[PDB]
């Protein structure tokens, strides 16, 4: 068991996925930073990539095209291989890391899927549908789905009432990933909570707890892009980058906007240099984030057609009809490895920086594409 699969016909197309990966992951905090500065959240991208490729085997021409288009990939081989390839590494489990990616589709119980559809999301992505009547606690349906599925408890992006005989497809995926630290003897963890103050981007001032952190890493201040960024392996291959802002103003937005394009996180990633790093980081170990993603989709201008009711860009999702997309919902949990109380007695608490402003993390796997990416203003 290991994540390093790769289709060998389509190599370059999987490591091109990877690059539509790290710059959806930076339209998603440029967008979040504009539009929901008042939020602390984090997402995956993988299931939204997961979820249009998955149309992309099932669109007429244009529609393909447009899906080709932000998949960073242009043809039914590379789509089916680089996305058997990337879903067997996000359902891999070892002593690395534990990930999980699960997907479904939901139709309503008098609209079944054409078989074509059933047939290559089982292929690609292990997918499953779901009959269910929309007319009938379908919103309970599928959160009961979800949490018991995901063992994640959160509140789902669906409301009841959200969901009638005029609603359409319904997509979802579950993503569950836990990591250990590193286990060298200057591994980078986390050791004990301790109080700070926090200034929050609207200047709100509080106390937090941060965890002080200490071990081995990187860092680098980066003037272009108005950001310090600290850098830490976790187990060998996977990576995490904090950034925040150099100004007290929090002038976060020109780094957000660069992130949008892929060179920019590996530039960030050969920038920095050796540093042992003392920190603290108000953050939680375990996070939890349920959303919709069409709305950040619609923000972002994409595929916007898909989502009328109107839309007859489809070929084989269903037989009778294109049929549009209603919902499409990405339910994760984060978790990192709890320290010990042993591990807490073996440092002095004496944190070089702390995080007393907003910040925001990326945690990347052995391709250096972000699993995460986390937004913490407040
Ligand atoms: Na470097």
């Amino acid at each position: 068991h290991h994540h390093h699969h790769m289709t060998k016909n389509y190599t370059e197309a999987q490591l091109k996925y990877y690059d539509a990966n790290t710059g959806l992951c930076g339209i998603g905090i440029d967008q979040w930073f504009q539009y929901e500065p008042e939020r602390n959240q984090f997402s995956t991208a993988f299931p939204l990539l997961f979820m249009l490729s998955e149309l992309s085997l099932n669109s007429k021409e244009d529609t393909t095209a447009e899906l080709y288009k932000n998949l960073n990939l242009r043809s039914e081989d590379e789509v089916v291989n680089v996305n058997q390839a990337v879903n067997t590494n996000l359902n891999t489990k070892n002593e690395v890391y534990q990930s999980t990616l699960i997907l479904n589709a939901y139709t309503d119980i008098d609209s079944p899927f054409s078989e074509t559809f059933i047939q290559n999301f089982a292929k690609v992505f292990n997918g499953t549908v779901k009959n269910i009547d929309y007319s009938n606690d379908a919103v309970a349906t599928i959160r009961d789905s979800l949490q018991s599925d995901s063992g994640n408890d959160i509140e789902i992006a669906l409301k009841d009432g959200d969901i009638n005989k005029d609603t359409g497809i319904i997509l979802t995926a579950y993503t569950n990933i836990y990591f250990p630290w590193g286990e060298a003897s200057d591994s980078y963890r986390p050791y004990k909570q301790i109080d700070i103050s926090f200034t929050a981007l609207d200047g709100t001032q509080s106390n937090k707890q941060a965890w002080y952190s200490e071990g081995a890493g990187k860092y680098a201040e980066i003037e272009n892009l108005g950001i310090k960024v600290f850098q830490f392996s976790l187990k060998p291959g996977l990576t995490v980058v904090l950034g925040t802002s150099l100004n007290d103003n929090n002038d976060l937005s020109g780094a957000f906007n660069k992130l949008r394009d892929p060179a920019t996180l590996a530039y960030i990633l050969t920038q920095t240099e050796s540093k042992y790093l003392k920190l603290a980081v108000p953050i939680e170990l375990t996070m939890r984030d349920s959303r919709d993603y069409i709305p950040e989709v619609k923000r972002a201008g994409l595929l916007t057609e898909l989502f009328e009711k109107n839309f007859d860009g489809f070929d084989t999702v269903y037989d009778n009809k294109s049929g549009y997309i209603s919902y499409m919902l990405s339910h994760t949990r984060l978790e990192f490895e709890q320290p010990t109380e042993e591990q807490a007695a073996s440092v002095v608490a004496e944190p070089d920086f702390i995080f007393d402003k907003p910040y925001f993390f990326l945690v990347l796997d052995q391709f250096n594409t972000p699993a995460f990416i986390g937004l913490i203003t407040n």
